[PDB]
């Protein structure tokens, strides 16, 4: 009923994700998924079944697990539609064809997809049968992609069925190339190249941005699905500070696995030492800022109003501290 | 007795493989490790014992696919005895640790181990199982690393068990680096890193090759066993002509599955047009030799002999043309 009402903000930073998952019986990823489809008219562009759509997005959403309180459902349909409104930037109209749009999406809604709940490194250091699989490069990130394609073999799941074969292949890459990219450990590389393309940028006298090979492209929309799994402290305070308690309990439940197996504390996961403010001040200090203040620049100046609300979240919780 | 003649060539370049191979009742893997472990005197070195060295080369033996031509367990005895010779090359004595060279001919071991015979673009265009798990990118290298070391895990089958968790540690990263390394779409940048450090390397006061850097070192280590990757056109031409025909067998197995299935047949897998000879010659003169001429350079004059047997093979493939 009501779901269709917060839905009608699906194309605004701040949407209510925490109550359409209430409000959905627990979809938000299915929910939010479908209506971006229709907003940007994708259903007709590529020809995907409505029914499709949604065999899918639901087998999707039941690989993400329901009892981890950060890397769930509602983070994926969180990053879904935050990427969703970071393709609608001025300052990028015209730069992404159709298919660049749809993987970017896709990308998004699989990225974290069936995820245990701890860091790669915790199952690297476990011996983890998922590090042993992939070699301890982007374990978490490399599992996402290969359970997020493998569900488009279920029964009425290729949501991708009337894509041309070259059209698959290269939605394909593009997913993996940004899936990949989501990976922490890369996020310095990746700011690193989102600065140099601040520097030389190139740009119409009228506002919007100039990309020409598929490598500045996919760069950006590296950097852009990285802002959206990043843009929890960009959002309204009651938004971030749900998804501040969510990742603490997963930082201290893993803390809690570390501690009873008798290993290392990671860092930020010692419940009985952790500054949850002081870690989030910090986290955006040198990682959030940094990133959104580039992306502010490359868009300048459409991200005004969300680099606007950092800084105030940012100054909140500063002056939660003594 | 006969065997044991053999391998007393086991320190020398052309060590006729096939024959140890028959003479070991199709074991060249597990008889060629043992003997080279022991030369370097391993076992002791890293507390390693025998029935465990013995166990677990058994076991990987077995993974890989006596029904394949060529990446079988034979190329993987020979990659094994050429990295072996090739660490020790007089401008390389004293550079690696023994850790250093057991990743090394631990790598080697384990390179191509559950080879399926077909390439990677085979796999990603088949939209195989092991394409899907590990998202296009160095399929079979990741997924050879991924079995050997697995295998450690079975039975009285963990060679490293009285390493320290460090040696583990460095070992396991130093093996993925060295493996991954072997993917042929990565032969043009790491040629050209190869090159760039030949061009600017450095001697020490013993006049041996000076490493003072992971980079450098573990570089050094994957052009290694790349060169014995790609080494038998510098074997002895009745080793390297049955290699040809083990390759082209594989080659024509997998055109003759791409044809079955209306798929184009890849360069050289067609044997109703393929030219044996000229993609020899070719193979040499755009990738062998290359890469061979640039390692030479880093170690001369130690291997003016295979260089020069290279260039003896290439003549005579060349001459079967007119
Ligand atoms: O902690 C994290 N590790 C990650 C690894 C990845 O490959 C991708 C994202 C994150 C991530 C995200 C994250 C998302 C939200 C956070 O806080 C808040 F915004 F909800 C947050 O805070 C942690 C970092 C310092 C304090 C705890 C971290
Ligand atoms: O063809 C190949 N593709 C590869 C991909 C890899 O990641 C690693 C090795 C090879 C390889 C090796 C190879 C090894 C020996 C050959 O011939 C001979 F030396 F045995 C050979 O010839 C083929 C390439 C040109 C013609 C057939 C190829
Ligand atoms: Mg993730
Ligand atoms: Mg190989
Ligand atoms: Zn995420
Ligand atoms: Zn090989």
């Amino acid at each position: 009923d009501v779901l269709a009402k917060e839905l009608e903000d699906v194309n605004k930073w701040g949407l209510h994700v925490f109550r359409i998952a209430e409000l959905s019986g627990n979809r938000p990823l299915t929910v939010i998924m479908h209506t971006i489809f229709q907003e940007r008219d994708l259903l007709k562009t590529f020809k995907i079944p409505v029914d499709t759509l949604i065999t899918y997005l639901m087998t999707l959403e039941d690989h993400y697990h329901a009892d981890v309180a950060y890397h769930n459902n509602i983070h994926a349909a969180d990053v879904v539609q935050s990427t969703h409104v970071l393709l609608s930037t001025p300052a990028l109209e015209a730069v992404f064809t159709d298919l660049e749009i749809l993987a970017a999406i896709f990308a998004s809604a699989i990225h974290d997809v069936d995820h245990p709940g701890v860091s790669n490194q915790f199952l690297i250091n476990t011996n983890s049968e998922l590090a042993l699989m992939y070699n301890d490069s982007s374990v978490l990130e490399n599992h996402h992609l290969a359970v997020g394609f493998k569900l488009l073999q279920e029964e009425n799941c290729d949501i991708f069925q009337n894509l041309t074969k070259k059209q698959r292949q290269s939605l394909r890459k593009m997913v993996i190339d940004i899936v990949l990219a989501t990976d922490m450990s890369k996020h310095m590389n990746l700011l690193a190249d989102l600065k140099t393309m601040v520097e030389t940028k190139k740009v119409t006298s009228s506002g919007v941005l100039l990309l020409d090979n598929y490598s500045d492209r996919i760069q950006v929309l590296q950097n852009m699905v990285h802002c959206a799994d990043l843009s929890n402290p960009t959002k309204p305070l009651q938004l971030y500070r749900q998804w501040t308690d969510r990742i603490m309990e997963e930082f201290f439940r893993q803390g809690d696995r570390e501690r009873e197996r008798g290993m290392e504390i990671s860092p930020m996961c010692d419940k009985h030492n952790a500054s949850v403010e002081k870690s989030q001040v910090g986290f955006i200090d040198y990682i959030v800022h940094p990133l959104w203040e580039t992306w502010a620049d490359l868009v300048h100046p459409d991200a005004q109003d969300i680099l606007d609300t950092l800084e105030d979240n940012r100054e909140w919780y500063q002056s939660t501290i003594p």
